[PDB]
């Protein structure tokens, strides 16, 4: 069972702008997704402070970066709070409708696309480098789901049958054919050092055979 949903008009517009605007500083997508992961980890940590059983689904709080050159994917995994089905449908737990409005107002007042994260919609910077994004997620209060979109106005949600995650979110970037630099270890390390050097959770860059 696969359910298909339309993006709200403002999010469709945001996604089209990210896809079609000329903007060379694409590397900021990784900073934005690592920042989202850190926020998600903060949230489950905060809940655990009064209810330790919130971490029964996994005590380790971390961020993994996984490139796969055969599949042409870069995956960002975190063990944060995850998303419920309702969260996924509601723009992956963001205030994306109003955040988009603020972002577009900022752009007309001179802001840069790199400032997307200041408006709560940094997730959508994934489409600077990905033709399709798959999000696998597990929240303590719900089952494991896969969200997916190639833009074009719609996303899908389905129950996920893959490897059970325990708790957290996996963002799988199916990269554009000319964006394969983001699979090279040297490039990922450079970006992490430049933009994410002080994130308060361990970031592990996996390597490949």
């Amino acid at each position: 069972e696969v359910e298909t949903f339309a993006f709200q008009a403002e999010i469709a517009q945001l996604m089209s702008l990210i896809i079609n605007t000329f903007y060379s500083n694409k590397e900021i997508f990784l900073r934005e997704l690592i920042s989202n992961s850190s926020d998600a980890l903060d949230k489950i940590r905060y809940e655990s402070l009064t209810d330790p059983s919130k971490l029964d689904s996994g005590k380790e709080l971390h961020i993994n970066l996984i490139p796969n050159k055969q599949d042409r994917t870069l995956t960002i995994v975190d063990t944060g709070i995850g998303m419920t089905k309702a969260d996924l449908i509601n723009n992956l737990g963001t205030i994306a409708k109003s955040g988009t409005k603020a972002f577009m107002e900022a752009l007309q007042a001179g802001a840069d696309i790199s400032m997307i994260g200041q408006f709560g919609v940094g997730f959508y910077s994934a489409y600077l480098v990905a033709e399709k994004v798959t999000v696998i997620t597990k929240h303590n209060d719900d089952e494991q789901y896969a969200w997916e979109s190639s833009a074009g106005g719609s996303f899908t949600v389905r129950t996920d049958t893959g490897e059970p995650m325990g708790r957290g979110t996996k963002v799988i970037l199916h990269l554009k054919e000319d964006q394969t630099e983001y699979l090279e270890e040297r490039r990922i390390k450079e970006i992490v050092k430049k933009h994410s050097q002080f994130i308060g959770y361990p970031i592990t860059l996996f390597v490949e055979k």
